[PDB]
């Protein structure tokens, strides 16, 4: 149904997130690549070359992206967002849905800037992650003061085409950022280290990478399809006296769990500072 | 459209692994549940009740499993394998392919036991993991002395229906056990801790669990479908000065990578003891 | 079990704890229990006297009175005891060894030199049998009749949890529930110190910490849910509990308790490796 | 207390735990209890329905039914609740706040704007009231009659330990027995992992570890002796237990539990510092 | 042959410290127990029952203690001192010497309270410790603005009967609190741990406790009676290659010395907060 809606989508910013979302949306068949336009003052990026190869329209002029779009994603660094809103705020129209993907930036700050121009800007804040590029993203969104009920449902339909999507209260989004926004990086670090461990124990690197990634994918999928606690799933792998429980002990002795808690906390706290500095 | 109409499968042992594989095989459609039989001296097990509901035939007698089966999975704890082989060795026939899933137990030790009863037993050793239950397992196998080329091909066909499967030299299997065999437990531990971090920062536990698992699944899928190094994918998530690179620093400060190397090593080393004692 | 006579070789902490639990339970009157020790001026001996237990310095007298005979001496003393009373075992006897680490095989070997078919059971229990909340496992020997294991389970269930195990599990049980009360007492003392640091009187802090641990343990015993699921019910988002759990994780709290069970289990095996 | 009607604002974990403990105790029939929550499709709501508790989406209905009204919503929601139902308090009412950190002063301030003399009690309890082994403290407000504190203690004693405290102790109690069950569940999971590492089946390891902690806590509650003296009774010289205690000490085990009580207490105060 | 026949002593507070001092004074023979009175709002205290058995007069009313007493010890918790001074300030007479034992509470704050009722209150501040109960305390005192020279001499005479006593400038007392006031607790902790070490190595607990305590008592006495540096005495016990120097190395490896410095510092710093808040 979204395809026949023939939506025009725009991205202010043409970097990693714009590429990941554009690739996921077109892979999902919801959007035609040429119905997406992205803007950036820097075309010498690999992301821009990849978007061009996809068939996405590219332009240096953010105003052109605004005029083209029905749904406008803000995909620039947090400190760039106020600059962006000053530049194209006069060009936001009643028809637009403005979707901010920027870490930390509040709906209130966005509506404050845009309401100086037209009085009821339709704003949605979201946080997502790069696995939308394989349509396995983890996305949350919050609706602003003037977003219609149909605006939230449209956003959920669009973002559900590239992974999990659910509405939340805005005060949860900084924490989501620390968990699933930054989460793929924690997983890539873990997969690299698990592969090093495989290689230390005699496996070829290529096989160690493949096996570790498949292990993590399958374990995550079991948890998503199970009602059981992750400790109960872990118990089903931990035979008495066996290999797994010996490995779990050395993780515990290093405070493995605490490091992952530290990471979510550190990303969430930094996300809050990215807003305060803007 | 795969289906083994002439294959009768039996499990010696009716525990977690027998349930995971039988559930995966029946979900994949490659085997009808009534062509599978499992034996265990304990029918008051939660996995026996679950196998019964699928339609798997069950018996207390290991000899009946052998007599019913062409492909015979040994799904008992490593120290039980020698008793099992003594019990049913005289019942092994030309048609049997014996597939040992036990951690650490060598092909040579199994062939030596079964050869006392009848020369040329057809033995395959495999290592898999519990995510075969959602058809996302990671499986390796090695062929024994008397396995025919068609036996390994058939086992790869069967095990590929529930996840990744590839042939390896037997001397890699203890290390695979430490990486992908124990791997799901490392992932469950990591997901439990990531959720704790989400809860600390204000997320409801249910949502934190869902988002953490979705982030790990998506990242693993990105790696499996990419030609790039986990570090390059990680670089795409680590914007300069951003939330993610701040979180990655606190992981590095605790030696996060070294803990996962420690874990693979400890599981691999213990697996070799679940045999050197044997 | 109404005409059953019970003896303890050794009149120390465990014999007191079991005899107190047994008599509180009603399953044994104190006058059916005898205990022996070479030192009648002991504190536990004085306590057993007050309860109505019969006391003798002579281990032979304990044996002649007893149907069920508990060995409650230190592990390195078991061989000496078996050499002293071996000629007095009488086929009516069930010999129940409580000593950490000492195998059924080593007991049957010493006793078989005197009479061929000694009925031996090995158990591991803990001091909370004194308030009838012990945790006990037992394994039956080569010549223990089926009714021997059943009588043992009837008796020990009166003072806490009791189940039969294979003998090769008992050293690990020792490291978990045998030593476990000491882990709990250490934890309770530290939790109380934490309460005192934040301004609670010591007596209130001890009471509250102990009541919290008892209640949580009961909750888990009465639940089918994973301990992590019960923990999630207490960890409200952003709240006080999840902040405390983080500082426990950061110190490797879980790993220390794993270390402890392991160290106790390994030492238990060592006590027997050096015995044999 | 036979014509006493009780309400809960909030129908979550604590309301379930208290209502289950109260009805198991016999002190309250389920039909004298009403609970309200904006989400009737909740798991705890479904459980309270099965027990016989009356449920409504409307907090005003809970207030009109109740004599004793428990506030069992998250701390940041208390001010909203008081603004919604303040005009409905009726002088027959005793308002019992269970929320972590929220002071009697802030509750009396919000309610006094509607009617001058609200009868307020603040308590801190824990989830083991669900098996009638909770640990509860309470402090009486400015307008709580003497009989108000006595009725409160009668009710909460039916589900565990209960004593009156000065309000300035309650944040510390929160860090000790309020959060304490989570420390115990974490410890029980780790002790079980230790049992499994040394070869025990998981189900046996969970049962034994939980039984050991329950029994030890009971022993201390029934003793006048210091927790170190009880620990000495388990630490035989050269034995398995003292080897395990050493590895706990070497990891700073005691300090981690002090850290935990402190961190929970401090966070509790912070939740109120940010409220006010 | 010391005895204060004209001195009536009172304690505001009837807890650990009042019991320790009254027991020490009566054991030293310098005061008859019936010339001592103590007040507390709680008679169900174990220290009240003990004071009663010695023959100390007891009352719930602090005003009666003041009216009976010449030397008045304030033996209540620091935050109770201002309430106490408000309650009985109007009852302070020319004859009274007010001796505050409360941690952290300054002479200036006590004189300011009592001066509102009657000018020139005679105030002494002391820090002592529980071993006065065995006449081996460590006590310091500072004299207030209106204390006469004979008041300090008399207090030194009295406090010397239960241990070491010396006059100090008031600004040393918070540090003395961290060293010898809290000191006995460090020693009890050390003795409990030394006994645990003896038990680990095979000693019965009773004997380990006796030997550890005797070793600490003897070593402290050697130092007090020697003109030599604790290091020189330590060198006499550390034979080359021997048992002791091996044990000293493992203490050094854990930073043993730094922990005790940390403790004195933490107690001193907290003591200053038990007043800066006041
Ligand atoms: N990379 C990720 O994993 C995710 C990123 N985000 C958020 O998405 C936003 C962008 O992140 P990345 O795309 O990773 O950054 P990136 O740095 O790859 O791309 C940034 C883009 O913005 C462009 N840009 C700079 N100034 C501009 C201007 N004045 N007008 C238009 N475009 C301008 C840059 O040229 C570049 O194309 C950030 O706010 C980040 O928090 C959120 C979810 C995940
Ligand atoms: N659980 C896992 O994650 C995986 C386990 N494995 C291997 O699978 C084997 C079994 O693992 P789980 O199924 O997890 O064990 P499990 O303990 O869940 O099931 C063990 C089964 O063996 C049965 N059994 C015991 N004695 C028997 C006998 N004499 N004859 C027949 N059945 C008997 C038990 O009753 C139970 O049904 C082990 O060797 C393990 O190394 C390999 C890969 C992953
Ligand atoms: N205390 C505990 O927490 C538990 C201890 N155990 C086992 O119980 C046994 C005893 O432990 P405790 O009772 O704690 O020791 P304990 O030292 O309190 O009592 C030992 C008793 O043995 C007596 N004894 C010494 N030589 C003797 C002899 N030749 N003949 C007779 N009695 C003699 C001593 O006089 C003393 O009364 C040990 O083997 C220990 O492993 C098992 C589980 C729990
Ligand atoms: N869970 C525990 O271990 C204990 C919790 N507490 C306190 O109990 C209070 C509740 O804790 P839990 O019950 O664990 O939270 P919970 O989240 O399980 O239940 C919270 C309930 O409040 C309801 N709620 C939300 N907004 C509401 C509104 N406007 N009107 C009425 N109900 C509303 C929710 O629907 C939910 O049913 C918190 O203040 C916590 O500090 C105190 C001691 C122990
Ligand atoms: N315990 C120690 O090791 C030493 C304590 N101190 C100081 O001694 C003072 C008391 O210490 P402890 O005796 O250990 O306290 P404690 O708590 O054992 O005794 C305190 C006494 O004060 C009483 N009290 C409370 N309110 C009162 C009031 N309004 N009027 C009269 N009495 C009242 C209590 O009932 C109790 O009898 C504290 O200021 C402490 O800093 C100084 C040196 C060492
Ligand atoms: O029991 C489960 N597993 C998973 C792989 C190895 C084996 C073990 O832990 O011994
Ligand atoms: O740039 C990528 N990401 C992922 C989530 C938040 C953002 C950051 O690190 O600031
Ligand atoms: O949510 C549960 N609890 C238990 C006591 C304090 C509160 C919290 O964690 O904030
Ligand atoms: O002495 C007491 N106990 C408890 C179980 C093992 C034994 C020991 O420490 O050796
Ligand atoms: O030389 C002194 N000492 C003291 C005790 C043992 C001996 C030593 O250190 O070897």
């Amino acid at each position: 149904n979204l395809y026949f809606q023939s939506m025009s989508v725009g991205f202010i910013g043409a970097g990693q997130l714009a590429f990941a979302l554009a690739k996921g949306f077109t892979a999902a068949g919801v959007l035609a690549a040429h119905k997406i336009m992205a803007s950036s003052p820097d075309m010498d990026l690999a992301t821009v070359s990849a978007l061009r190869k996809m068939g996405v329209k590219l332009t240096p002029h953010n105003k052109e992206t605004v005029q083209h779009s029905d749904v406008l994603f803000l995909a620039v660094k947090p400190h760039i967002i106020p600059f962006i809103l000053d530049e194209i705020g006069a060009d936001i129209e009643d028809r637009h849905i403005v979707v901010s993907c920027a870490a930390g930036v509040t709906i209130s700050s966005i509506e404050k800037k845009l309401s100086a121009f037209r009085p009821a800007p339709r704003v949605i804040r979201c946080m997502t992650n790069t696995p939308v590029v394989v349509r396995e993203g983890a996305t949350v969104y919050a609706t602003g003061t003037h977003a219609q009920v149909e605006d939230g449902r449209l956003m959920e339909q669009l973002l559900s085409s590239v992974g999990f999507c659910t509405e939340v209260e805005e005060d949860l989004i900084d924490a989501v950022t620390g968990l699933s926004g930054s989460g793929p990086a924690y997983a890539f670090t873990a997969l690299d280290a698990l592969a090093d461990g495989g290689v230390k124990m005699g496996l070829p690197r290529r096989l160690a990478v493949r096996l570790g990634a498949q292990a993590l994918l399958g374990a995550a999928k079991m948890l998503l399809h199970s009602e059981q606690h992750p400790g109960q799933l872990k118990d089903n792998v931990s035979s008495p006296g066996g290999a797994t429980i010996h490995a779990l002990h050395v993780l515990e002795s290093g405070g493995f769990r605490s490091l992952l808690i530290n990471a979510v906390e550190a990303s969430c706290i930094r996300t809050r500072e990215l807003q305060s500095m803007a």
